[PDB]
Parts: structure tokens; C-alpha cells; sequence
């Protein structure tokens, strides 16, 4: 329920900017989608993932085929490699990117940046990713490997550059309790279209 607070923060930011149509790029099992559906202010909720299997799990977890008609019309899910200009990315007020960028290599990240800030180009973009430094402060072996997480400097440097490259302004947030010098477990950049 630690992630529940993180996702809750994303929802609050969206509401704070009055976003009514939201697209979650890399929706996974739809944990954010679930929270969005609980707030009637969100008129269109769209989840996108690279994996067919994941999306199938999401729809099962969201029990979409059981939701009332009015609720079913608010949500949409579809598969995408997040590399090409897909017309289905257009028209949203905000795009959310949670647990995505820290998994992309140089080529895929650059491609995703275009898709996000040039193709989708919503008024607000919310990017959330782990603060690697948090793990510096001393159970699956692979899950214990945090080398691919970004430090706060790496994330902010990246955010500032893309914001500048695509005509967005960006601000940073610290999600979770701050551990003095190691920072919080999660870092978030909120991008706003325009300078
Ligand atoms: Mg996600």
C-alpha cells in the first residue's frame, strides 16, 4: 500500500490541473487506472502497455467486462510498442509515465521521448521513477538490482533537457518520506506545455 500513496499523488496532480482525459503510457496491471475510475472527474481513462499478456491481466484485474455501462465507456486499453506515432495517443489532457523510463535503453528512451512530448504532447506530463540514491542507505536477486534506476541528478538533468527540447517547463516533486541525504524513494517530474 506504499505504491498506493504514490499513485494517489499522481491522481491528485492530475485533478489539480483539471485533467479530464488521461492516458497512462505503460499502464501495467492498471493500478493507476483503478484509482482514476474512482474519481468521476476523469471522463476518459486510457491505459497502454507493450505487453499483450499484461493488458489481459489488467482487464481481468479491473473487471472491466462487469462494470456498469457508464463506467465501461470511460476506460480504454490497447497495446503499443511506444515507438511510433499512434493516432490513438492524440487528444489527451495529460499523460502519465510510471515505472517506464528506467527500463528503456538509449534508443528506446529517445523514441519514447518523441512519442511522449511530440506525438502525444498533452498539456501536462507526469513522469515518476525511483530515486536510485534511496537504495544507497543499507528479496529476489534480480529485484535487488537497482543499478538501472536513475539518481536525482540524472533524472533532473534528463527532465530539464527534454523539457527544453520540446517546449515544456518542468518542476520536481519528492514522493514519500525524505531520508535526509538519500532523498525519498520516488522522484516525479511534472511537465507543463509551454515556457
Ligand atoms: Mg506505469
Amino acid at each position: 500500500n506504499l505504491n498506493q500513496q504514490r499513485l494517489g499523488t499522481v491522481v491528485a496532480v492530475l485533478k489539480s490541473v483539471n485533467a479530464k482525459k488521461v492516458i497512462d503510457l505503460g499502464c501495467g496491471e492498471g493500478n493507476l487506472l483503478s484509482l482514476l475510475l474512482k474519481d468521476k472527474s476523469f471522463e476518459q481513462i486510457t491505459g497502454v502497455d507493450v505487453s499483450y499478456s499484461v493488458l489481459e491481466r489488467a482487464k481481468d484485474r479491473l473487471k472491466i467486462d462487469r462494470l456498469p455501462e457508464m463506467q465501461r465507456k470511460r476506460i480504454s486499453l490497447f497495446q503499443s510498442s511506444l515507438v511510433y506515432r499512434d493516432k490513438r495517443f492524440s487528444g489527451y489532457d495529460a499523460a502519465t509515465v510510471i515505472e517506464v523510463i528506467e527500463h528503456l535503453d538509449e534508443n528506446r528512451l529517445q523514441a519514447f521521448e518523441k512519442v511522449l512530448f511530440e506525438f502525444t504532447r498533452p498539456q501536462t506530463v507526469i513522469v515518476s521513477t525511483p530515486n536510485k540514491e534511496y537504495n544507497f542507505h543499507y528479496g529476489n536477486l534480480r529485484h535487488r538490482d537497482h543499478r538501472f534506476e536513475w539518481t536525482r541528478k540524472e533524472f533532473q538533468t534528463w527532465a530539464v533537457k527534454v523539457a527544453e527540447k520540446y517546449g515544456y517547463s518542468v518542476r520536481f516533486l519528492q514522493i514519500g518520506e525524505i531520508d535526509d541525504e538519500f532523498g525519498s524513494p520516488t522522484q516525479m517530474g511534472v511537465f507543463t506545455l509551454g515556457a
